[PDB]
RNA sequence: AUAAACCGACGGUAUUGUUCAGAUCCUGGCUUGCCAACAGGAGUUCCCCGCGCCAGCGGGG
């Protein structure tokens, strides 16, 4: 559960070894963070994951809390009162509505986890021009945020695949701040500009799932729903045991 | 053994056809190259040779 679990991918600000920490961990401490990944587009895809989160589990009141929060962390109390009612949404291995994704997926054969590795494959030079096995076996995180990455930033896997709400790879722009905790705090938009901005269904496409060929009005989607928008039916595989995410 | 390694930007293709540079036109007038002068001096020629009066005369290279 990515509202429990540890999968955040993270290195002290000027610090050195990663650590994979908990969403509890990062809003709850005066701990500097700064997501450490290969790749710079992965620690993007990450940051919007985080801010999407932070977007609906805490949205400050007004600008005076908002101006408070950044400069004061939670205490674990505030942070399980407001996480309390989201744990159900965040399962990647999940009975019925799993994250970003859909149970009872056709398909003859199965998809490898480089497919989701935005640009390691795509055109017919990479498989010369790449190293193989990139993705081979991965971590709860990265799968997670290679997930998220496909459906906002990453153009469609092919023919009948649909791209994300902003169309296909869009540029995405965040305010900066002096830590991780900060950042994501930052771009959260406060309840009455929250409102402001979104004047619906408000449940995610992996609960109330999107109906084949039908035509949606764009101001009837919530802004949970268009956050965490899934345009692709994706069903992840059985995961493996121990060892070294590729 | 380095965003490295392995690794063609490739294949075809007339720039062609036409066209006086042409008519007229002194380079022209003047102007010593000039003064002096034995082609004479100087016998080296290195050999072989033959005949002398020892001075010098000959034939071969």
């Amino acid at each position: 559960n990515l509202l429990i679990d540890n999968w955040i991918p993270v290195r002290p600000r000027n610090g050195g070894k990663v650590q994979i920490i908990n969403l509890q961990s990062l809003y709850c401490s005066r701990d500097q963070w700064r997501l450490s990944l290969p790749r710079d587009d992965m620690e993007l895809a990450a940051l919007a994951l985080l801010v999407c989160i932070g977007q609906i589990i805490a949205p400050a009141k007004d600008d005076v809390e908002f101006r408070h929060r950044i400069m004061n962390p939670l205490t674990e109390d505030e942070f399980q009162q407001l996480i309390a009612p989201w744990i159900d949404m965040f399962y990647l291995n999940h009975a019925e509505h799993p994250f970003m994704q859909t149970k009872g997926v056709k398909a003859n054969d199965v998809t490898p986890m480089e497919k989701l590795l935005a640009g390691v494959s795509g055109a017919t030079n990479c498989a010369f021009v790449n190293q193989p096995g990139q993705g081979e076996a991965l971590c709860g995180g990265c799968t997670a945020i290679a997930l998220f990455n496909q459906a906002n930033q990453a153009p469609g896997f092919g023919g009948g695949f649909k791209s994300g709400l902003r169309g296909g790879t869009p540029v995405t722009t965040f305010v900066r701040g002096i830590d991780l905790r900060s950042t994501v705090l930052l771009n959260v938009l406060t309840l009455p500009r929250l409102q402001k901005q979104f004047p619906t269904e408000n449940q995610p496409t992996w609960i109330k799932p999107i109906k084949s060929n039908e035509s949606i009005p764009a101001s009837s989607i919530g802004f949970v729903r268009g956050l965490f928008w899934q345009p692709a039916h994706i069903e992840l595989c059985d995961p493996i045991g121990i060892g070294k995410c590729s």
